[PDB]
């Protein structure tokens, strides 16, 4: 059990412990009488002359981890009789090595807006204990961030890999005008982090946060029916690096896209719009690289068309009849005369006036009717009709908005009561 | 009724009625024999000798609203023998006249941010019909604003009064930079509006809104413990016109005040600040005309302190005592060392490290410990310690922030295993 014959054996000791301690009893047998340690001794284990092998230092797994030892049996006149057989040192690992950062001070730069989790630094740190077990196996985590807005963390560290990355709301918030510059604190602890005993180092990394200038542009507004010649420049993107191809995607397939983009970035309006038409778009630009495989997240362009009034006010129909009682007097309502402008509700530009312009026959007298400047509304304006005397009244009305006028026709048709 | 004994009487005629028949036959008994008419009778209203009293065309209230005539009754010689008594005509009302505006085109002016339904323009129409009746009783309304932003009204009008004045909106939104310049189309109407028999009359609106300067500024970082000759100038508040009276109040009434303002609104720190007293502050400056009355509301002024690193490293006691069992090993974990610095968390005025200056005594050997340098953690470095080669360890630690150091001490009492 701790006694035996030469043969080959295997032992397996940790290593710092206090310099005693047997490790096994050989035993002879005649013609032998004493016993010859060799191999890695390393002024460490010894064998006594009758049989005894022992350590009379601490091991170390770090200066060796395996020591290859050989016993012989000499007899009384001192030849081999016995062996050597091999004796194997098996050196078991404590946690007497701290964790060390291949470097006191790091260095990345990552560009705003790039995607949360991915890599721009790795911090390497390494132990000298054994990786298969705890005492070399390293964990690591930020100790700050510095600065830190309202214990928001905009960076993180994986834990096992030392790969630095944005968080999801580093990718979003860190601007490089409020704040170009962060320093992180990594620790690393051996035992996986998991021990209250686990050794620790620290490290420094500073950060540059570099410019995007990929970003969805201000809406544009593009007024109708331009006059000028084109395509008209009308807004822009530029991706960070240079040579990107550049597309613009419609996002409905309307018949006619009226804007493309050009290799720089510049986005272009090829056509005329009409408000009346169609009025706004949205659309996306996007940056590619020289293989066809999209550079970021695409751009929303937002386009306002801007009305001109570019339609005239329009009658109701050919003729217009309405029909009076000749016992209405002064101020009856008679009808309302409403007239269409294509362009703009609630503006200058489709914002009617009503003028009579022409009453036949004058009989009675010219001027028996008003027509209500904005509301459209014809009125008696002086005495009532008498079918007797007149069957019917043609009224020329003159509508118009800022700039147009129209004629439209009205007839006004007595009856009795 | 149609006929009776001569009396005061009172009878109401429609203007605009041509007469079909008369009014009214008085009757009296002998001694009289025919009648007279006298009064406001505008060679319009007759009496026949035999007491026929009528009118011979169309009446019009607004050249007359009332008649007052007298009738008597006379003799053969004639002589009055009965009255003369008053006999009173109304003529009641029709809509005759549409209502007109004094002028076709108005002009005014608002300025910004200014109390909404205040007038500042006032468009008034007359009607010649009777203001007592629907028919001369006008309703005003806007017909249009031009140009408007999102179906919103920046204007509105008194249906009765003819006053216009900003809505809530208008107050709120209306941007003289953006645009200063409103045209309103008006409309009148009598009949209260409420018939669409009414007669209208519209006018043009031209308003010029002008800018306003007073506003809240920017929020204001003063960097606490200045070593600057106060006051200082932090910012500013102006009001439209000269002669405003600029105040300060302080909502959270807080024993020291450190902000004043002068009289052309300059808004001054008094003092330094302190952000471990005091972090940040709000306050209110406040405009008032020569009598007491707030030229407008309130603007709110707000102070962010920013730190600076003016607090070093505390202890937290003057000695701070672990125990260590022989039985513990390399690397054991002894206690945990937590100093304080009052600057602002996680900023690096705050963010100290930690590093052990002095092992005594240095036996059996220097460096039996190590600190952990932001956790502030105790370990043991190398080896088991044992109370026959002490009971007991002293170290320093020197605790340090970005700028400032100081010594901690820990005090390691060496204990049998139990
Ligand atoms: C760019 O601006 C042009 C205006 O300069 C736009 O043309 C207008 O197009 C509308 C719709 O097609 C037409 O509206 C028609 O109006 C007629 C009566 O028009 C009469 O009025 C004008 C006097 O202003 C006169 O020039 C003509 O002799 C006509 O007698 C109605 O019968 C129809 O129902 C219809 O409403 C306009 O007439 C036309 N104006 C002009 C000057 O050509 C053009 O569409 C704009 N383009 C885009 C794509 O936005
Ligand atoms: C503006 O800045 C001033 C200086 O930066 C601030 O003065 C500080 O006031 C605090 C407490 O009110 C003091 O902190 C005390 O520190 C001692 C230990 O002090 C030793 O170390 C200091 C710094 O190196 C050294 O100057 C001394 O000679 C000491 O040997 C503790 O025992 C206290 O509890 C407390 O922490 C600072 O001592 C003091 N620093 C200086 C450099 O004068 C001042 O209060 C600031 N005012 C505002 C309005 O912000
Ligand atoms: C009112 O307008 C109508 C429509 O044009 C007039 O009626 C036309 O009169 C012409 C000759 O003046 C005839 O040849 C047509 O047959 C009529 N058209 C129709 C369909 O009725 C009418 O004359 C006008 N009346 C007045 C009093 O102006
Ligand atoms: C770090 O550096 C060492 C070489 O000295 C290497 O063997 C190791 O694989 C590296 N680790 C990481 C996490 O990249
Ligand atoms: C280390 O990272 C993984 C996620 O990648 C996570 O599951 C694990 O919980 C982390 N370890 C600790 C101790 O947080
Ligand atoms: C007009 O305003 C009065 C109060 O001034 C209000 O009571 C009345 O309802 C309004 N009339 C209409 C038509 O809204
Ligand atoms: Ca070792
Ligand atoms: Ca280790
Ligand atoms: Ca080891
Ligand atoms: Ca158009
Ligand atoms: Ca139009
Ligand atoms: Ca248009
Ligand atoms: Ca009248
Ligand atoms: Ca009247
Ligand atoms: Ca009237
Ligand atoms: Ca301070
Ligand atoms: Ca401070
Ligand atoms: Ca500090």
């Amino acid at each position: 059990k701790f006694s035996g014959p030469l043969k080959p054996m295997t032992f397996s000791i940790y290593e710092g412990q206090e310099p005693s301690q047997i490790i096994f009893q050989f035993k002879a047998n005649p013609p032998a009488v004493t016993f010859e340690l060799t191999g890695e001794t390393d002024n460490i284990f010894v064998i006594e002359r009758e049989g005894l092998l022992y350590y009379n230092r601490a091991l170390d797994r770090e200066t060796r981890s395996t020591h290859n030892l050989q016993v012989a049996a000499l007899d009384a006149n001192g030849i081999i009789v016995e062996g050597p057989v091999p004796i194997t040192i098996k050196v078991k690992d404590i946690n007497d090595n701290r964790p060390t950062f291949l470097q006191s001070k790091y260095e990345g730069s990552v560009r705003q807006n790039s995607r949360p989790g991915k890599p721009f630094l790795y911090v390497n740190a390494t132990d000298l204990d054994d990786p298969a077990t705890p005492n070399g196996q390293l964990y690591y985590q930020i100790v700050i961030q510095l600065p830190m807005i309202n214990n928001v963390m905009y960076f993180q560290i994986n834990n096992k890999t030392g790969a630095i990355s944005l968080t999801r709301e580093g990718s979003q918030e860190l601007n490089p005008a409020k704040n170009p510059s962060y320093n992180l604190v990594i620790s690393v602890k051996d035992m996986g982090g998991q021990s209250e005993n686990s050794f620790s180092d620290t490290t420094s990394v500073d950060i540059i946060v570099t410019e995007n200038i990929w970003k969805a542009p201000k809406p544009v507004e593009m007024v109708e029916n331009s006059t000028d010649p084109h395509p008209i420049k009308i807004t822009q993107v530029r991706w960070n690096d240079p040579g990107a191809q550049y597309s613009l995607v419609d996002k409905e397939k309307l018949p006619r896209f009226p804007f493309s983009i050009d290799q720089e970035g510049d986005i272009y309006v090829t056509q005329p719009l009409d408000r009346e038409e169609k009025d706004a778009y949205v659309f996306y630009a996007v940056a590619k690289d020289e293989y066809g495989k999209p550079l970021s997240y695409p751009l929303e362009i937002h386009v306002k068309v801007k009305d001109i009034n570019d339609n005239p006010p329009t009658c109701p129909s050919p003729v217009t009849v309405f029909e009076v009682q000749e016992n209405e007097r002064l101020g009856n309502s008679i009808g309302t005369l409403t007239a269409h402008d294509r362009d703009e509700e609630n503006t200058a530009n489709s914002f009617l006036n009503y003028r009579i312009v022409e009453q036949t026959p004058k009989l009675p007298m010219d001027g028996l009717f008003l027509i209500q400047t904005y509301a459209g509304m014809l009125q008696l304006a002086k005495q009532s009709l008498k079918k007797q005397d007149t069957p019917q009244y043609n009224l020329t009305i003159e509508v118009s908005d800022k700039d147009f006028k129209t004629l439209c026709f009205v007839q006004i048709n007595v009856i009795d009561e």
